[PDB]
């Protein structure tokens, strides 16, 4: 579809609005000193506005502007342009393509679990760091973190996010093995999925010091047994369960 931009407020343009509608306008929005009128394709109008086709880009900018802070006590996840009067801990994440915006339930379960199981001074491994939000949160709690991901594309955004938050976790491409050289760790947090955790259970144990913690999420309610089963079999002890919707987080001690 096309947009027809016009300078002025709705109040101001009220006089020609009926005309826009007669011209076939199906949508209308006031966007920062401007009024956008949406049509299927351009039509001839006397208002001296400017036509422009709408695309995926515009559809994000619009979404971006409708974004609101997300709570995850004791944290609040904010867009780089968000304001927060509250007391919760600020986590600035550029709404991007890398997972970790703070809008998914799993991310939220992870943040809350981290605050409970992480202590000032702990070494942390954020397996599948994505946006790097969990690693960033670990540094905010007073921990030293390493975020890894098999997807290279996310690391610059993670690094950029860390920067916005004024903390500097270590980020690197790879999985659990790429990380071992930096271990063992006091805590490991991983937002993946039930089946993969199941296969990794054994390595999770080797990644942690005795008494270390493993926070697993990305788990659907109906796939938790796989994890309970794999973890126990891996010598871990159950410590906490949490869910939001169909998603759950399982915390284990080693
Ligand atoms: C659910 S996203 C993480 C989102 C963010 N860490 C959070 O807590 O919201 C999972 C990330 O893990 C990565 N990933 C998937 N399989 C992986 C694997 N086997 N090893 C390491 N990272 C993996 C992906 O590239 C993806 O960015």
């Amino acid at each position: 579809m096309w947009v027809y931009r016009l300078k002025g407020t709705l109040e101001a343009l009220d006089p020609i609005l009926p005309g826009l509608f007669d011209g076939g306008a199906r949508g209308l929005w006031e966007r920062e000193g401007e009024v956008w009128a949406f049509f299927p394709a351009p039509v001839d109008l006397p208002y001296e506005g400017v036509w422009e086709e709408v695309g995926d880009e515009d559809w994000l900018e619009a979404w971006r502007r409708d974004l609101k802070p997300a709570l995850a006590p004791p944290f609040v996840v904010l867009a780089p342009w968000h304001t927060w009067e509250g007391a919760e801990i600020p986590l600035v994440i550029e709404p991007g393509m890398a997972f970790g915006t703070g809008h998914h339930e799993t991310t939220r379960l992870a943040l809350k679990a981290l605050a409970r199981h992480l202590r000032p001074g702990d070494k942390v491994l954020d397996l599948g760091t994505g946006s790097g939000v969990l690693a960033i949160a670990a540094e905010k709690l007073g921990g030293k973190a390493l975020g890894v991901d098999i997807d290279p594309m996310v690391l610059p955004q993670a690094e950029a996010n860390a920067k916005r938050n004024g903390v500097r976790p270590r980020f690197l491409e790879g999985s659990l093995e790429a990380a071992l050289p930096f271990g063992p760790f006091d805590l490991l947090v991983a937002n993946l999925y039930a089946e993969l955790h199941a296969a990794l259970a054994p390595r999770y144990r080797e990644a942690l010091v005795p008494g270390g913690r493993a926070l697993l999420t990305g788990i659907l309610k109906d796939r938790a047994p796989l994890v309970r089963e794999a973890m126990a079999g891996a010598g871990f002890r159950p410590l906490e369960e949490a869910a939001e919707g169909e998603w759950v987080l399982l915390a284990y001690g080693r």
